[PDB]
């Protein structure tokens, strides 16, 4: 039963580690 909310309950070390992440492929891109 999860429509709009999947899984808010995490950590904020999980949290950052996600943030960089996508940060990480904005900036390198496909080159």
């Amino acid at each position: 039963d999860t429509e709009i909310i999947g899984g808010l309950t995490i950590p904020p070390v999980v949290a950052l580690v996600v943030m960089s992440r996508f940060g990480f492929f904005a900036h390198l891109l496909p080159r």
